[PDB]
């Protein structure tokens, strides 16, 4: 039980301790693997959470080496009276941004990691209102998007308390492009954020009803009604998508914007519930080549790219799908490093991870991983990672998933 | 209690029941998920309860549950057993039981097939020379001109295991490959070791790119012995591009009939260690692992070459441009010759379509989303989007350890 990960490409073992660190459940059994399903899985009651606090309190003092120390057993014994009294706790400023950039560290399903400890911690638990809300994302989209020079980043509003003041983010990603559905049947925009764009629509937003059209912020605060914002054009950067070779590309109309900032999940740190935390990082380039633009039930832009290269459509198997894929994500990764706007291939990415997973093993002792969501959608064999055995475990802080809120909210 | 997997793509639920029927381990936890792991004289004591459970899925097939005949089978399985200490199966027990193993095949995508195999029987035979008769006729039977039909050869069960029939060969046609004294590989990297053990039986090596191996075979847990397949019986497609000229002078060829042949057949508690079993090739275990992965002939340096691309940042894409080249001339090449083959958008859409019915018709379709999914463009396939669940059911397909590593030499 102190698992071994093989890469048959290269024959390189590493050896697995830090899973017998893992707390959380993965969702499989002895009889049953889970491991392809999207997502397995109210106030913590005043007893389970000291139990949470003590653990992470103890890696903390740990990573400072300052385990069994005075600092440690007085800030132990600050903490448990804190919540005897309180029933929750506040973290130091210290604690949060350790959990913060160790929730990365963590997310099994993220091939960017190797950047983790490098991550900028916005601590906004003095917000209060939709308003400030809007004023620290848009401070978080200015700094994170740097004129193209991404920096990855996460601002971190209040605590959960009760579940009935909870801040939330609505918008799955800070930056998202609109979805109508038309009256023929088809969809213009996003087909992803159709139920969204029209709750945006079925709240005020005048929509321009565009193919890209820039969605505004869904805000809630302290658990109250949320509010509509539309961040400043100037802080969202986008990159018009064109092909080195195919002059014709330009033409098509396509544009992405540069920061993927997602804000729907929730940051759990010490037992405390962040329900609302919106991070940003910088993409990989599949993630709108392959699935936003060629995903059936999205932009699906797949046969439009293979008739304007005159390729053979008839039979599946001429290929035309994987030759116009490859293209269109020759294209994304040419305007993005053409606009100076940070992007990684993932070629780069996923060498870039091996390295990273390498690292972990030998400083840390493993690297929990989801072999189904760190495989590239796209030439998966021909990157490294798809020959390197993964051991997927959940380990703490962790992001989480949440349930969307407008099916929660009491309106 | 019952489990739903979503194809997101589709929003498609479906219900499977058949996990309960499930024994074998998977080797998960409820706290780590080993999915993405390649690999994770038995004894009159535990084998007839696994002939019960068999002989009890066998007749209620052919809709016999506790008839006389199941229940004489039974009685006469049961002092077989405890008499001989094992037991042989029916003919039809056997046809039935290789079938199954097919049908539970979680990381076979080509399962809708499994109805449609040839049985052939082979548990008369004694001697190496009476195996090469039997794959002889096996190989001419499958590739019937190109129009491939799918086949199995059973060889006689294991007794004690120290008289086992073994195929040492890990498919019955295979190209060599040979190590150079200046560390570059002629041939199949893959096949360097097993190559090494022929020449040292006494093959006599052609020393080429594409020499076709010598059978390998060992009867009744005697010292194996070497046979040639007769040419004729081989048959091979040169490789050749639509719209590339040059890509017939790479020189490169394959051959038509992909034969496993190192698999375990687990039937009622029998083991089979000699199956060798065939069908036809997915374009892609051709074209992206045959040719592509570094590991192997790796030719995506030199069709880049040819193609002349960007060939100094990854982010050009050459690596992936390349690779759809090569299983375009794969696909076409066997075409163009009417040998059957499959590309990865037909197959993976017919595995979907097998699926769905079996967990109409049978409750479940076991399934292993990490190889189902092709090794190019996995997302534009339907099954990256599809749930699946893995567990194991028996009869069943097993790994074995190389018989190189287990064999004791008579001399
Ligand atoms: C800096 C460059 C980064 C890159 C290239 C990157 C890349 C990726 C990719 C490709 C995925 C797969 C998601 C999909 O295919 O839709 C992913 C997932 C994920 N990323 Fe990273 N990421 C980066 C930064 C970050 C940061 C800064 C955070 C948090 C602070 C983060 C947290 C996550 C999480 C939690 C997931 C998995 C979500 C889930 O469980 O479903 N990532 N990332
Ligand atoms: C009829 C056409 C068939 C096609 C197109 C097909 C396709 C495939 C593919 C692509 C794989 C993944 C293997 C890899 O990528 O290395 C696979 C796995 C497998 N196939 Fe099928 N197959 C076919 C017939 C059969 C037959 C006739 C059998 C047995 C009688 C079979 C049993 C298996 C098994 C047991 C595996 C899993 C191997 C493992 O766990 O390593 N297949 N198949
Ligand atoms: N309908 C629904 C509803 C719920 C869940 C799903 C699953 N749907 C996949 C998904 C959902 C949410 C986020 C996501 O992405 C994660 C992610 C995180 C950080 C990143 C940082 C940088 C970067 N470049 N990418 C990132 C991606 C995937 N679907
Ligand atoms: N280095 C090592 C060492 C140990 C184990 C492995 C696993 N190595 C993958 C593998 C091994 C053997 C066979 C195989 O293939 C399965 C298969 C079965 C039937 C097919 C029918 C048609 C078709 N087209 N393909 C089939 C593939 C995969 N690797
Ligand atoms: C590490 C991982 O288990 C291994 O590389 C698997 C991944 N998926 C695969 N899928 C298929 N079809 N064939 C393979 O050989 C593999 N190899
Ligand atoms: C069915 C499957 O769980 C689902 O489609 C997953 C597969 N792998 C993925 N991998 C990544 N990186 N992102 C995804 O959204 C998904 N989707
Ligand atoms: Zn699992």
């Amino acid at each position: 039980r102190f698992l071994k990960v093989k890469n048959w490409e290269t024959d390189v073992v590493l050896t697995d301790t830090l899973h017998l660190k893992s707390t959380l459940e993965t969702g499989c059994t002895e009889h049953i693997c889970m491991g392809s399903i999207m997502l397995p899985s109210d106030v913590r009651t005043k007893d389970q959470l000291f139990p949470l606090a003590k653990e992470f309190l103890d890696q903390y003092y740990s990573s400072i080496k300052r385990f069994g120390s005075k600092a440690h057993m007085d800030r132990l014994e600050e903490v448990n009276k804190e919540i005897e009294s309180t029933s929750t706790y506040q973290l130091k400023d210290t604690e949060l941004i350790y959990g913060a950039k160790h929730a990365w560290r963590n997310a099994s399903r993220c091939v960017g990691r190797i950047q983790w400890s490098k991550l900028q911690v916005f601590d906004a638990r003095d917000c209060t209102t939709a308003h400030g809300m809007f004023n620290y994302i848009c401070n978080h989209v200015k700094y994170a998007t740097n004129k193209g020079n991404l920096r990855s980043a996460i601002t971190i509003f209040p605590q959960r308390t009760d579940g009935k003041h909870d801040f939330r983010v609505w918008n799955s990603q800070l930056i998202r492009y609109a979805g109508y559905k038309q009256p023929d049947g088809s969809t213009l925009g996003d087909p992803a954020n159709v139920q969204f764009t029209e709750i945006c629509i079925q709240q005020g937003w005048k929509a321009p009803r565009g193919r890209f059209d820039v969605l505004p912020l869904l805000l809630q605060a302290n658990g109250n009604d949320p509010e509509l914002f539309q961040i400043p054009p100037e802080l969202v950067l986008e990159v018009p998508i064109r092909h080195p070779k195919f002059d014709w590309f330009k033409d098509l109309g396509l544009k992405w914007y540069g920061l993927p900032a997602v804000s729907n999940m929730l940051l759990e740190i010490g037992g405390l519930e962040f329900s609302a935390c919106p991070f940003s990082g910088w993409y990989m380039g599949t993630e709108i080549g392959v699935r936003d633009y060629c995903d059936n039930s999205r932009y699906n832009i797949l046969e439009e790219v293979a008739k304007k290269m005159d390729l053979d459509m008839r039979k599946t198997s001429s290929l035309w799908k994987d030759q116009a894929l490859v293209e269109i994500n020759i294209a994304v990764l040419y305007s993005f490093q053409s606009d100076k706007v940070t992007i990684v291939d993932h070629h780069s990415a996923t060498e870039s991870f091996i390295k990273h997973m390498e690292n972990e093993y030998r400083c840390r002792g493993g690297c929990p991983a989801d072999w189904v969501w760190i495989v590239p959608p796209m030439s998966g064999s021909i990157t490294p990672v798809f020959h390197q055995e993964m051991l997927n475990y959940r380990l703490t802080p962790s992001f989480e998933y949440q349930p969307d809120p407008w099916n929660t909210h009491v309106w």
